[PDB]
């Protein structure tokens, strides 16, 4: 039996980005648009920072640029807690600290309007140092695998994720941001609460060569793993 949650995504969807963002008082917006198709967990959006320059870079917004894209294998069906949720949608927490830096908060409300999956974000940077990698901008334009966890949290009808990201400084360090994440759904109806597993992500930035402002084209690759 195909829930309705999961018949929203057996082909091709449209998706809207909407983000607001503060940090450190530098204020700025961006918009996306693109597609995703959830057989491949393939996703692929462009961004446009419609207020200038963005004040922080770019790379350290791709975890925040619509996990119900995921391609969960059949088997795992019944752990995807994302499509459970949807049409009526989920709201998704992050707070990601920066080592040695600042720190992200964000709510993202992911829901359908229509047949476009749209997602509209709200981000408060705090504590950042004016000169370190993030305001300072010293973050190479590329980005690595990763594995995110995710596991039940029964007791808020959601679930709980987290994972590490290593952002390449442009001196060959790097860049640590730790990310907590939680899910809860926006309807009263009930959704899937999944065993532990993970999601494998690969994700590849690029610039549009006839875009003039602020951007970023982002492709990602995500798949559901660890149970069999
Ligand atoms: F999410």
């Amino acid at each position: 039996m195909v829930s309705k949650g999961e018949e929203l995504f057996t082909g091709v969807v449209p998706i809207l980005v909407e983000l607001d963002g503060d940090v450190n008082g530098h204020k700025f917006s961006v918009s996306g648009e693109g597609e995703g198709d959830a057989t491949y967990g393939k996703l692929t959006l462009k961004f446009i920072c419609t207020t200038g320059k963005l004040p922080v870079p770019w790379p350290t917004l791709v975890t925040t640029f619509v996990q119900c894209f995921a391609r969960y294998p059949d088997h795992m069906r019944q752990h995807d807690f994302f499509k459970s949720a949807m049409p009526e949608g989920y709201v998704q927490e992050r707070t990601i600290f920066f080592k040695d830096d600042g720190n992200y908060k964000t709510r993202a409300e992911v829901k359908f309007e229509g047949d476009t999956l749209v997602n509209r974000i709200e981000l408060k940077g705090i504590d950042f140092k004016e000169d370190g990698n993030i305001l300072g901008h010293k973050l190479e334009y590329n980005y690595n695998s990763h594995n995110v966890y995710i596991m039940a949290d029964k007791q808020k009808n959601g679930i709980k994720v987290n994972f590490k990201i290593r952002h390449n400084i442009e001196d060959g360090s790097v860049q640590l941001a730790d990310h907590y994440q939680q899910n809860t759904p926006i309807g009263d109806g009930p959704v899937l609460l999944p065993d532990n597993h993970y999601l494998s992500y690969q994700s590849a930035l690029s610039k549009d060569p006839n875009e003039k402002r602020d951007h970023m084209v982002l492709l990602e690759f995500v798949t559901a793993a660890g149970i069999t």
